[PDB]
């Protein structure tokens, strides 16, 4: 860096000059390499940040930090309470709450600018116990949008969750997957201390400032270096804002380290925690005082967003793995509130994965942590498929540490810290939305990080690159602006089959005790097969097959499945539980019981033999036998057709789920829809693995093995008001569960399932849109509600936090 160049005229240059040429940049700072005069004319102080009555109508005195001057308004450069001070003006906290109908901007603006303030460790519980001292931020939260809180992303550290927001990735895309990485492909390391962290191979997908620019958007810096005052970090964008309309940019961030800095230090709601609370609504004032000077604060949208909330977190409650693994010097830990564990050398091949996790699992009785293959990991954290997550991987029970041995925490410094589950509600953050685009004192609920990019996008006119939001669900925060998606097109069309085939052309292996025989219940079974129920288990019409392949819709009395020829097996069955309907037991003549389907080939079926011959496979059905509406209707639910492969320690699961959850969601909730079936999530991408893509088959079959099973149950919102007969919005809980040989996951599994099953399927529970990637299904294609809302209920995660 030839450093004796000057920054005379370019303070905060928004254009990067290369080497020799030194920098004016924010960021210069960050590679040490800012001209000599960078902090004489860049960071000035003079004066501090503030006029007084005895400043005002001075003479321009460029040493200042800001301007009371009267040229100062037409510079851009005027101390925020510039004219609360000298013009009798009022702070924009003390003026009425006025709805924005339309953008209010001077001439020149072609779009409203878009400012992202965005806070460090910002839990959202802060909004309602800090409201006192918070004043500028309520009015904000008042009389935008807001949301009682935002879901992070897993895991809940600080540049995951900034690069998501600028992306719309999950950090599995985007490839920032935690605050330390190692890249093995690269062979580097990224860590927040340092300077690798700045090369450009980390960052994937592609940030809005990018997506701006190449659209023919300009944009400020989003990063500030750690010495720039907040102060000037205000009135650097204010400034901007003031620039000539071919210059000016139109969209910025604000960063605050703050209240994470403190947080750590002194717990989420330590008493020191209230100052940087004051300080930061003090900063948002400044702000709001500045753009209403310029007359701006009827013009810009501005984004009031956290990157993840804080938990109490102290030394004691570390784990340590070396009172685990005698072997605690051959692995590296990442460590903290999440762990990654990899091999100390690979050249080491005596390192065995397998041994550290049954080393790990469930040893102590109250074990603050679970290991698991990163492939094993609730499918809702979309936390597997990037070379720099390791494959084993602890999650770590909220208010706990995890190290690799004593030294490595007492060679106590902390109280707070966050990077756990993102379910997690201390780890859940803030959003707030004020500005013309949008809606007035409206209360949004609570979204997922992942969508506002999107959203970002859809404020700017920009075209948002692929992402991990559906665009849409979040319509319903804007006034204007929104994105009028249409359905995704059915790729296939389902073949309808009647009765083909007798039952001696099956040979399968396969016996039912069914032998025994009317004219009236004749024309009854024909029309039920036929699809005359369908109405009833069909609420919101077939699910549209997204991609090519060969399926058969199968109409049952008590539920409709389409049947796929290639998986042998089907991918979605649909059924309805009204409140009063009743379970009954399997009856002791069909306990075996396999029939075959008349409609289905042989060639396209499963087969019993594959089953007996398979000593560690089993097998279940998607409709449930214990919910058949009547003895006859029970013998559809042993369908060939119906089956499904399952690992005995899987049934435990199922069978419970089957036989008493979901009559229980159907009392609780007044009826609920059930759609069920099969994931193949092989290479665990998250989206649904082709034929050649599947790693196990029933033994000497071509029945292929799912990796998991979801379950999609849906209810009226209006619960007075039975599933079946709902005229409103609609309520859903799902999941997607690991289709595992053995039940090590769950700790209590040798107790009774009324003990451990429930908390397995919440740790599991999934959104609409999960299952939709993991299976090429696009669901609630048929219902009275606008395409919008159906968009926010398949987003929705149920999370089972108190
Ligand atoms: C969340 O949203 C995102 C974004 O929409 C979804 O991710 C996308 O998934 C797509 C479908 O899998 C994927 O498409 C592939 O792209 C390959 C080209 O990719 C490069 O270019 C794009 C566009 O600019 C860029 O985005 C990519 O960026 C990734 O990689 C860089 C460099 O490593 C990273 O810095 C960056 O973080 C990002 O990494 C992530 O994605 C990659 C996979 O692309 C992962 O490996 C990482 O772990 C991380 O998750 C790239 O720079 C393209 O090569 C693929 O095409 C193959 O497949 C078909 C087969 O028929 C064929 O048409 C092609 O010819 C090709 O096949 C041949 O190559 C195969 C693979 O080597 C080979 O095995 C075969 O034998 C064939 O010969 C493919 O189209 C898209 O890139 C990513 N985008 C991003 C940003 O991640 C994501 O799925 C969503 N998640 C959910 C749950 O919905
Ligand atoms: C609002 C925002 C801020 C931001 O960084 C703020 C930042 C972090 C650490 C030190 N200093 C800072 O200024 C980033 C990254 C990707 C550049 C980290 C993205 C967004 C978005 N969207
Ligand atoms: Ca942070
Ligand atoms: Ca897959
Ligand atoms: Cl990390
Ligand atoms: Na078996
Ligand atoms: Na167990
Ligand atoms: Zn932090």
């Amino acid at each position: 860096t030839a450093t004796s160049g000057s920054c005379k005229g370019r303070c905060f240059e928004l254009q990067e000059v290369g080497p020799p040429d030194c920098r004016c940049d924010n960021l210069c700072k960050s590679y040490s390499s800012c001209c000599h005069d960078f902090d004489e004319l860049c960071l000035k102080t003079a004066r501090g940040w503030e006029c007084t009555k005895d400043r005002c109508g001075e003479v321009r005195n460029e040493e200042n930090a800001c301007h009371c001057s009267e040229d100062c308004l037409s510079r851009g450069d005027c101390c925020t309470n510039y004219q609360v001070v000298c013009k009798g003006e009022s702070h924009w906290v003390d003026d009425d709450c006025e709805e924005i109908k339309v953008p209010e901007c001077p001439a020149g603006f072609v779009r409203p600018p878009l400012i992202i303030f965005s806070v460090d460790g910002f839990r959202a519980s802060y909004m309602k116990k800090g409201s006192k001292v918070m004043p500028n931020i309520e009015k904000l939260r008042s009389c935008g949008t807001h949301a009682p809180y935002m879901r992070p992303v897993y895991p809940t550290k600080t540049f995951p969750n900034l690069y998501t927001l600028a992306t719309g990735l999950y950090p599995e895309s985007h490839g920032i997957v935690g605050n330390s990485m190692y890249d093995p492909v690269f062979d580097a390391s990224f860590h927040l201390r340092g300077r690798e962290k700045f090369n450009h191979r980390w960052w994937g997908g592609q940030p809005l400032w990018i997506t701006a620019t190449k659209q023919g958007v300009r944009a400020g810096t989003f990063f500030w270096s750690v010495s720039i005052p907040h102060e000037r970090r205000i009135l650097t964008i204010l400034q901007w804002l003031s620039l000539p309309d071919n210059e000016r940019p139109s969209v910025y961030a604000f960063y605050s380290e703050q209240p994470d800095f403190s947080g750590h230090k002194y717990g989420p709601f330590g008493p020191e925690m209230t100052n940087p609370l004051r300080e930061i609504d003090k900063t948002v004032g400044q702000l709001m005082d500045g753009l209403k000077q310029l007359r701006l604060h009827r013009c810009v949208n501005v984004i009031f967003v956290g990157d993840h909330g804080m938990e109490d977190v102290t030394c004691d409650r570390t784990e340590f793995l070396s009172n685990y693994l005698t072997n605690v010097d051959d692995i590296t830990l990442v460590p903290g509130t999440l762990g990654r564990i990899r091999a100390k050398s690979i050249n080491n091949s005596k390192y065995d994965p397998k041994t550290i996790i049954a080393a790990l699992t469930c040893k102590k009785p109250d074990q603050h942590f679970k290991p698991y293959m990163k492939q094993h990991l609730p499918k809702r954290l979309h936390y597997a498929n990037n070379r720099r997550i390791e494959d084993i991987h602890l999650l770590v029970d909220r208010r706990w540490h995890v190290a690799r041995k004593p030294l490595d925490v007492y060679k106590c410094f902390f109280q707070g810290d966050h990077g756990f589950d993102n379910k997690v509600n201390s780890m859940q953050t803030v959003f707030v939305g004020y500005g013309p685009t949008f809606k007035y004192r409206t209360k949004v609920p609570p979204f997922e990080n992942i969508e506002l990019y999107n959203v970002m996008c859809d404020l700017l006119g920009l075209k948002p690159a692929p992402n991990n939001g559906t665009h849409g669900s979040l319509n319903h925060l804007l006034r204007t602006n929104t994105f009028r998606p249409t359905m995704p097109d059915e790729v296939s069309r389902p073949n309808y089959p009647g009765i083909m085939y007798l039952q001696s052309e099956f040979d399968l292996g396969c016996t039912c005790d069914d032998k025994v025989e009317n004219k009236l219940e004749e024309l009854n079974k024909r029309l039920h097969t036929k699809g005359s129920t369908k109405e009833r288990h069909l609420l919101y019409g077939r699910p549209a097959v997204l991609y090519r392949t060969s399926y058969d819709i199968l109409y049952h009395t008590d539920f409709e499945s389409g049947y796929s020829e290639i998986f042998l097996m089907p991918l979605w069955t649909s059924y309805t539980i009204s409140k009063q309907a009743e379970v009954s037991s399997i009856p002791e003549h069909l306990t075996n019981c396999v029939r075959p389907d008349v409609r289905v080939s042989p060639g396209f079926s499963q087969n019993c033999l594959a089953y007996k011959n398979d000593k560690q496979m089993s097998y279940g059905f998607l409709f449930p036998p214990y919910l058949s509406s009547s003895p006859e209707a029970k013998y559809d639910a042993f369908l060939v057709t119906n089956m499904v492969p399952m690992y005995p320690a899987f049934k435990r699961v199922w069978a419970y789920f089957q036989r008493v959850l979901v009559k229980k969601y159907a009392s609780e909730r007044n009826g609920v829809n059930v759609i069920s079936g099969p994931i193949f999530d092989y290479n665990y991408d998250g989206l649904r693995d082709t034929e050649d893509e599947i790693k196990q088959y029933v033994e000497g079959s071509s029945i292929p093995v799912p990796t998991h099973y979801y379950s999609i149950i849906t209810s009226c919102l209006d619960f007075t008001q039975p599933a079946d007969k709902c005229d409103g919005p609609l309520s859903v809980s799902s999941f997607i569960l690991p289709h595992r040989p053995d039940n090590d996951e769950s700790c209590n599994s040798s107790e009774d399932e009324s003990k451990w099953v429930e908390e397995l399927m919440k740790m599991h529970t999934a959104r609409v849109r999960d299952i939709e990637h993991l299976t090429g299904l696009d669901f609630y294609r048929k219902t009275s509600r606008s395409y919008s809302e159906i968009l926010t209920l398949k987003t929705y995660l149920h999370t089972y936090e108190s």
